[PDB]
């Protein structure tokens, strides 16, 4: 019944992934491991979903074995009645998809020593926040969000389970420069999901016919992937997860954060991003 974030080296986190992460200490990565990492909500389910349709040759047979949580084990996971990601890794064959949303404090050493190619996604923060305060009602996991508004205030000062979104986006963008990771925008996906496929098949070395290609496009397109149960989270204990709540695929777009935050709210988160991304390579986009 919603108990409070643990904080780890100034991470705070949801207490069972706090404790999951001392088995997680005994972890080795394999040089041929992928490792999908995230803040939460920015297209971990959607690069997911298309990671694992490479990995089976673009065959959807083969997607709907298990979930995709059975599928690509979530590193730090674990839940009360629920088998823990380590747990789950046992039964997971090489080449192995990896997933996670720890920031480099926390992060097993041996996924950058072995050089773990990386799937990195962003999205911009007034997005990820809306989403995030809904994923906060359905995931009974989570502290209570309480109001929008102080959901919201809390978001900007990493109160948040995993902390900062702005301290994840950008370390691991300086990351990329030092080690092999393929950093990917939700809303360059959302704009043209073919471009972004054909990009993410390059940086795993694969090529495939330009027909299993548009396969894969329509196979994890936001509608598809909302009605797929092997993608849209609807097999979980309702303890875990009240799709009724809010379902885990909610809308799929970008720029409806207009619709949620007020005017107020836009122009001091306005004024706390400038001061945050102060200088930055990295930017987003708010709208298509
Ligand atoms: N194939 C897809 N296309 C676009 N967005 C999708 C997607 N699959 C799921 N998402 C969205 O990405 C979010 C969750 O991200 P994550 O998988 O990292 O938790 C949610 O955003 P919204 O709550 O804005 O709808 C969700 O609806
Ligand atoms: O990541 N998750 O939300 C999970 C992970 C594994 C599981 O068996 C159920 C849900
Ligand atoms: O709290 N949860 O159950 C979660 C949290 C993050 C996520 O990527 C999936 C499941």
């Amino acid at each position: 019944s919603r108990p409070p974030l643990e904080y780890v080296k100034g991470v705070p986190l949801i207490k069972y992934f706090a404790e999951a992460l001392g088995p997680l200490q005994s972890f080795q990565a394999r040089p041929d491991d992928l490792l999908i990492s995230t803040y939460p909500k920015s297209g971990t389910t959607w690069v997911s979903q298309i990671l694992d349709m490479i990995y089976q040759g673009g065959d959807l047979e083969k997607c709907h074995r298990a979930p995709i949580f059975m599928r690509v084990p979530f590193l730090e996971f674990k839940a009360p009645g629920i088998p823990s990601g380590m747990e789950t890794l046992k039964d997971t064959p090489a080449p192995r998809l990896l997933k996670t949303h720890l920031p480099l404090a926390l992060l097993p050493q041996t996924l950058l020593d072995q050089k773990v190619k990386v799937v990195y996604v962003a999205r911009n923060a007034k997005d990820v926040a809306v989403s995030y305060y809904h994923f906060y009602h359905m995931a009974k996991v989570h502290p209570e969000p309480g109001t929008w508004d102080s959901f919201l205030e809390k978001f900007m000062v990493g109160e948040v389970s995993y902390g900062s979104w702005y301290q994840h986006v950008q370390e691991w963008w300086e990351l990329s420069r030092t080690h092999p990771v393929l950093y990917l925008f939700y809303e360059d996906m959302k704009e043209n999901p073919k471009r972004e496929i054909q990009k993410i098949l390059e940086f795993v070395g694969h090529s495939l016919p330009e027909e299993t290609v548009d396969f894969m496009v329509q196979h994890t397109s936001f509608k598809e992937m909302k009605k797929n149960p092997m993608t849209n989270y609807t097999t979980v204990p309702q303890e875990f997860m009240g799709h009724s709540i809010s379902p885990f695929m909610r809308k799929g777009m970008a720029g409806d954060w207009k619709t949620t935050f007020t005017v107020a709210q836009n122009e001091r988160f306005d004024a706390d991003y400038a001061e945050k991304m102060a200088g930055c390579s990295l930017s987003f986009r708010s709208e298509l």
